[PDB]
């Protein structure tokens, strides 16, 4: 339904607003229905799942009615559709989470190639498109390549990766030598 | 309309849903219209006000529809009703702040009187109910004393403030000496 963009190693915070402000009963499950965390009472309870020890929520919003999800540090298979329910209310968030890596590791040179590479969860694919720090915009799939840099490139890239009418944003800075 | 409840010295975070899931355009103001924080482009913009270096919000939530308010190191004079416009919808929530301070310094010997005081916005008064550790719930306005104190409330107490349905909880450790 909702769909949420995120990057590997960021956090990111996926809402539920629902009625009646207070701290009633809600839970958060993901796609196997296993509960990731969810209220017990007045407190918060995380059971065992892959995610235990990164997620976690904003208890002094729950009086709002809002119980966030909060996840941090994130891997390409937090990717998953998740579903926060409070009282009778259901509400699908689907997160999707890229990253973006430079396989060119360090020491660029100029008149060298440059190539990027876009991870990405495998259920659900879509196009990246990087600019250079002084103008042309390479954009492809999975793969980027600027066959040769010049002196000009040196700098601080901007790739964009959009899935949905969503998009996430990577700046890498990189430096071309003489 | 919504009331929410803070404590002096801590943080809040007013919450904002708005409809079409999307940084779209929003600002909170207060009472006399002060713009407090709002978005330019899709950039974060703070006027000059009473909270300019206290206030902030999450960028991140922006494309999911949330436009937070968040306030830090509370004053009981950030006592105040704010609004949230998205595009066109307005939305008042009038958060009240309150401090409870324990009048009786430090060093607290057996037989000795208990003094309480509870700060709160000159606009709106509560009621205040403690609990010793073990027992008594002496309950009262903005002073609350307990007489002689014996041993047995060394410990940790805890005062409730009750304003609209909502409330805040302090817990102080009070420690009785022979």
């Amino acid at each position: 339904k909702k769909v949420v963009l995120g990057k590997k190693g960021d956090t990111v915070e996926l809402t539920c607003t629902a009625s009646q402000k207070k701290s009633i009963q809600f839970h958060w499950k993901n796609s196997n229905q296993i509960k990731i965390l969810g209220n017990q009472g007045s407190f918060l309870t995380k059971g065992p799942s892959k995610l235990n020890d990164r997620a976690d929520s904003r208890r002094s919003l729950w009086d709002q009615g809002n119980f966030p999800l909060i996840i941090k540090n994130l891997k390409i298979e937090d990717s998953d559709t998740y579903i926060c329910e409070v009282e009778d209310q259901k509400e699908e968030v689907q997160l999707l989470v890229f990253g973006l890596t430079a396989n060119s590791d360090t020491h660029l040179l100029q008149g060298q190639s440059l190539t990027l590479t876009l991870e990405s969860p495998p259920g659900s694919s879509p196009s990246v498109q990087c600019r250079s720090p002084r103008g042309k915009n390479i954009q492809g799939g999975k793969t980027l390549s600027v066959s040769q840099l010049e002196l000009q490139d040196s700098g601080t890239w901007t790739c964009t990766v959009l899935q949905n009418q969503k998009k996430v944003e990577f700046k890498i800075d990189i430096v071309v030598l003489a």
